[PDB]
């Protein structure tokens, strides 16, 4: 996250961070609960991945530091990744972890809501992007989880600040025209939680863009309110 501060701890609850033991265990991307056994992510992240053997889910969690060798994780059972997904910049980057044992909800970890086909017309004005990301194009992880608020922005308005690429309805961008916040490398699969009526929203994906918090370059995450269906169809067993 550039151009964005340190959370509370518990403030994003359905906050998870994907981790990889290969080599040696370290971040890969972000991710969000969203039931008791399933965390919605990123199908890019998994470039490379030839097993979920070598993942682990770690829930309520503000320190990269509070994860050491002793610390209890979640396995991944299953990935399931969008069967038209060819590449974030294509759409589609959408994935589900079915995981090995369930969430035990608490304070520290509860899944967030899906946004409802009806709130397509809702105008969020509360938005907000969060992970252990860079805080800059050529940057490290970071050991505290970050947030940021940042503004959505049109379709139309995303696709003139991409003329390159294509940016479908199934793609959400959110970012300031003068740039300094937005996501970054290590944020991917990380939610776009958008308080709305008092109730968070997974509103989007963290997804790609062109370098960090760049002028006139919003981020662009995946447009969850389009998935609901196909969520409910790979999540019922
Ligand atoms: C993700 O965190 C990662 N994806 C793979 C490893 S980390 C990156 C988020 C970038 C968010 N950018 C922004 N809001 N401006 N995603 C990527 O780096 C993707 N590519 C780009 N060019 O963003 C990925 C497809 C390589």
């Amino acid at each position: 996250i550039v151009g964005g501060t340190a959370s509370v701890r518990g403030e994003w609850p359905w906050q998870v961070t994907l981790h990889t033991t290969s080599p040696t265990q370290r971040h890969l991307c972000g991710g969000s609960i969203i039931g008791n056994q399933w965390i919605l992510t990123a199908a890019h992240c998994f470039y490379g991945v030839e097993s979920p053997k070598i993942l682990r889910v770690y829930s309520g969690i503000l320190n990269q530091a509070e994860i050491a060798e002793d610390t209890s994780f979640f396995g991944v059972q299953e990935i399931i990744i969008h069967d038209q997904y060819k590449m974030a910049e294509s759409g589609y980057d959408i994935a589900l972890l079915k995981l090995e044992t369930t969430v035990n909800y608490a304070d520290s970890q509860r899944p967030i809501s899906l946004p409802s086909k009806g709130d397509r017309n809702v105008i969020y004005t509360d938005c907000w992007v969060t992970g252990w990301g860079y805080r800059k194009l050529r940057d490290k992880i970071q050991n505290t989880l970050q947030k940021a608020k940042i503004p959505l922005v049109t379709n139309e308005e995303c696709q003139k600040r991409y003329r390159g690429h294509k940016i479908t309805h199934k793609m959400i961008c959110a970012g300031y025209r003068e740039g300094g916040k937005d996501a970054c490398k290590g944020d991917s699969g990380g939610p776009l939680s958008c308080k709305h009526n008092e109730v968070w929203h997974l509103v989007g994906i963290t997804s790609w863009g062109e370098g960090c918090a760049q002028r006139e370059r919003p981020g662009v995450y995946t447009n969850v309110v389009e998935y609901v269906d196909w969520i409910l169809e790979k999540t019922q067993a």
